C-alpha cells in the first residue's frame, strides 16, 4: 500500500502527479492514493468544451483558472475547500465502487450514522438531495486510474456561477484536513499499511524526474483550449433600429480552437459589407476568444475616417460578438 498528499493547490501539477504516476510506479499489487487539494480552478474533461462550460470572462476577473485532464468525465469546480482522491491500481484491480464504499466507511467514521451513499451514476447523494461527489477515470493498457472529488467546503452558490450544498455546511468539524485523514486511515486499514500519509511538493522532480514539463504543457492553451473537439456557432440577434430591428447573423467553425470558417454577416445598410469581411477575415485562423479591442476598432478606426455613428454601430456589433467569445 502506498498513500501520498500533496502541499500544492496548483491544479496544473497536482495534474501532473497524476499521470507520472500512471506512466510510472507499478501498481502491481502495489495500489496508492492520492490525495490532494487545489486553488479555485475549473476542470473539464478530456473532450468538453471550455467555452460552453464556464463564464470564462467572468472566471477571468476571478482569478479562476481553467484546465483540462487526461482522464474522460465532465466539469466540476475545485478549491480549497474540495478534496480530490485518486485511486492508481493495475488494470486488473479496478473498482470505482470499491472505492466509493471506502469513502463512506471513512465519511461515516467521522460523523456516525450520516445520511450519504452510493448511486448509480457513482456520485454521492447526501441526504438524497444534495451532491457532494464527482467522478472520473482513465484506463491503460495494464494500469487503470479513478479519480474522484469532495465537497468539504467549496462554495456551490459561487459554483453555482459557472454552469453554462456542502459538507461543512452540516457539520462544521469536516474540516478536509479530518476528511482527508479519515480516508486516509480507511485506506490504510484497507490493504493493511502504515496509516502514513506520505507528503509531496508536486515541482519536486528530484523526486519526479522531469514532471514540470507536462505541467507547463497541461498549461498549453493549445492543450486546455486547443483540444475541444470540433463545434460551431449558428445564431443570430436583433439590434434596435429605428425603430425597427436590424439583424446579424453569425456562424463560426471551430477545429483545435482555431476557427475555420467565420461568416459574421450585417446588412450593408446599417454597415459596410467590406467591414464584415474585414472582421471575418481577420477572424479566420485566429483563435477563438475575446478579440484585442484595440486591434478591433483599429481595423477602421484608421481606415475609414471619423463617423461617430460609423465607429458606434461598429460596437454594438463587437459588443454582441464579445458575448460569445
Amino acid at each position: 500500500g502506498l498513500i501520498l498528499q500533496s502541499i500544492s493547490n496548483d491544479v496544473y501539477h497536482n495534474l501532473a502527479v497524476e499521470d507520472w504516476i500512471h506512466d510510472h510506479m507499478n501498481l502491481e499489487g502495489k495500489p496508492v492514493l492520492f490525495l490532494w487539494r487545489n486553488s479555485p480552478t475549473v476542470v473539464i474533461g478530456r473532450h468538453q468544451n471550455p467555452w460552453q462550460e464556464c463564464n470564462l470572462n467572468l472566471m477571468r476577473e476571478e482569478g479562476v483558472k481553467l484546465a483540462r485532464r487526461r482522464s474522460g468525465g465532465g466539469t466540476v469546480y475545485h478549491d480549497m475547500g474540495n478534496i480530490n482522491l485518486t485511486f492508481f491500481t493495475t488494470k486488473k484491480k479496478y473498482d470505482r465502487m470499491e472505492n466509493l464504499k471506502l469513502v463512506v466507511r471513512a465519511l461515516k467514521a467521522v460523523h456516525p450514522h450520516l445520511d450519504v451513499q452510493a448511486t448509480k451514476r457513482f456520485d454521492l447523494l447526501l441526504d438524497g438531495q444534495f451532491k457532494i461527489s464527482g467522478t472520473a477515470s482513465k484506463i491503460g493498457r495494464n494500469a487503470a486510474y479513478h479519480h474522484c472529488t469532495l465537497l468539504c467546503g467549496t462554495d456551490g452558490t459561487f459554483l453555482s456561477s459557472l454552469l453554462k450544498k456542502n459538507l461543512m455546511e452540516k457539520d462544521p468539524t469536516l474540516t478536509c484536513e479530518v476528511v482527508i485523514n479519515a480516508v486516509a486511515t480507511e485506506y490504510a486499514t484497507s490493504h493493511q499499511i502504515d496509516n502514513h500519509i506520505h507528503l509531496i511538493n508536486p515541482t519536486d522532480e528530484t523526486v519526479f524526474p522531469g514532471i514540470n514539463s507536462k505541467a507547463i504543457e497541461l498549461q498549453t492553451w493549445e492543450w486546455i483550449y486547443g483540444k475541444t473537439p470540433k463545434f460551431s456557432v449558428d445564431t443570430s440577434f436583433t439590434v434596435l433600429h429605428e425603430q425597427s430591428h436590424v439583424e446579424i447573423k453569425v456562424f463560426i467553425d471551430v477545429k483545435n480552437g482555431r476557427i475555420e470558417v467565420c461568416n459574421i454577416e450585417a446588412p450593408d445598410h446599417w454597415l459596410p459589407l467590406e467591414i464584415c469581411d474585414q472582421l471575418n477575415s481577420s477572424l479566420i485562423g485566429s483563435k477563438f476568444s475575446p478579440i484585442e479591442t484595440t486591434v478591433l476598432t483599429s481595423i477602421l478606426h484608421r481606415t475609414y475616417p471619423g463617423d461617430d455613428e460609423l465607429h458606434s454601430k461598429w460596437n454594438i456589433l463587437c459588443e454582441k460578438i464579445k458575448g460569445i467569445m
